[PDB]
């Protein structure tokens, strides 16, 4: 089963001039497959998952408060701020807000929003050391760190850090009970994954992702699923500058069916 | 004055774009501040997806509903336009906010009807209107054939000053405790439909709420609230344009928006 899953991958990667990198996960974090597992990709908008339990945390430790307003002016829209766009003559959104247009929007501006409130990206990257993530690291802001600069090891991750970093937080307790089903109602919420891993995916799984895409053909989708009743976190990075936006949708799609065949066998 | 050049400059509209505009503005207690067409019946299409919101909230002020309630339902449930319902489908339920949620920002037809299947069906709508003070406004049928807008048709109808009036009840009025008026009035902020329509018409400035609706035979509406000048107004705007083409039909409502401008700030 695993060396179909290679083989499969490989073929896509030949075809389509790409770079997949997958891990997926048990609840406990142990490896059921990957590919590239610890080669590192830019993390692009796939870490606002990670931000949002960050905020999360804070709200349960009583460090935030979910309905506190964060103030704001035009300067804070940047490129696909479409939430904070829509609140901006208000002057301000929430820190709940905020957080799930980043999730569930990819919200740039809101992601920045938060990111202020926290000190910027060092305290993003603590938070990723605190639930015991080595790897994945936050340098730069919205949206340059998209930039995905060929070799920058900035604002990069790898499938299987990324992936334990999902178990963690969903399965993991790094959440209280209320706090990790919100997040989870949230990704499978999200609207922005409708054509990528989902889409090739059962459609009885129970699904979850935060998508990312980033310049150099980046693109990216992080999450979780159920399928037969047993839970999986899951990590998928791809580079594919020769493709078209819609042919790298269909890229982690494709990807989404490699990891069904796995799955079910 | 200015009311006559609201009116004027509204039926230009009219006739330039072969189309029947109906609007109300009515300050926070329900007076007039002006309005055109003003009692014609026009279909509520989503724009009822608002007041829908309120009925939730005002259950689960008074005790008789739990916002994280879960709603189960299977495909069946599932008709046009339903992306949210579509979404949560496999893990079986949308909660009650997130459902009122969907319905109010995404328009969401299958997560109107699942809030409807719940607090009785349309005439459950209805009697929630006239407990409200609108003896006027009512719903009929479920999504999407209340939207049929079938020429003289009674059913899930409005007229413009009356939904203005039910706008600024919910809002402005006492209707809802003042934390669920505050979250339903960031809902119709953060809306996800309405870019093209009002708030394009309205200044940058301009604090706007609204709930867009469209449709069949030409139909598309825009109802709300916007601060402008340190005032709060409720507004409820219906059109009807058959020959305009989907994206012209916004523009027609966008061009409300600025004659609606040209009146407030004068
Ligand atoms: C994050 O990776 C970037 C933003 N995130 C995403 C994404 O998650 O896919 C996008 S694309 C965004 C989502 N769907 C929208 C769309 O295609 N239309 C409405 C037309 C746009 C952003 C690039 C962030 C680094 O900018
Ligand atoms: C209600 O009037 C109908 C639905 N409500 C709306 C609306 O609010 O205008 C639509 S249009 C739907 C929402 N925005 C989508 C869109 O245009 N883009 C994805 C760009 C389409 C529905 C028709 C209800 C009666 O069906
Ligand atoms: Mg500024």
């Amino acid at each position: 089963e695993k060396l179909t899953f290679k083989t499969d991958l490989e073929k896509l990667e030949r075809e389509k001039a790409a770079q997949i990198g997958v891990a997926i996960v048990d609840p406990q974090g142990e490896i059921v497959a990957g590919h590239r597992m610890a080669q590192r990709f830019a993390m692009c908008s796939t870490f606002k998952f990670p931000l949002a339990a960050l905020v999360f945390e804070r709200i349960d430790s009583g460090t935030e408060r979910g309905d506190r307003k964060l103030s704001y002016g035009p300067d804070m829209i940047v490129e696909w701020s479409p939430a904070t766009e829509r609140f901006l003559a208000s002057g301000h959104m929430t820190v709940l807000e905020a957080a799930q247009a980043a999730v569930q929007l990819s919200d740039n501006g809101a992601t920045n929003l938060l990111l202020r409130e926290i000190g910027g990206p060092a305290a993003m990257t603590q938070y990723f050391r605190k639930i015991g993530d080595s790897v994945s690291r936050l340098d730069r802001k919205e949206p340059e760190m998209s930039d995905n600069t060929p070799g920058d090891l900035r604002d990069t991750t790898t499938p299987i850090a990324m992936a334990r970093t999902v178990a963690k937080v969903l399965y993991g307790g790094a959440l209280t009970s209320t706090s990790t089903h919100t997040i989870e109602r949230w990704l499978i919420g999200n609207q922005t994954g409708d054509a990528t891993l989902r889409a090739g995916f059962p459609k009885d799984w129970v699904v979850g992702e935060k998508t990312g895409t980033c310049a150099n053909g980046g693109r990216n989708d992080i999450g979780f699923f159920k399928a037969q009743e047993r839970d999986y976190a899951v990590a998928v990075y791809t580079t594919a500058p020769k493709l078209s936006a819609v042919e790298r949708d269909e890229l982690v799609a494709s990807v989404g069916q490699v990891i069904t065949q796995l799955i079910l066998s």
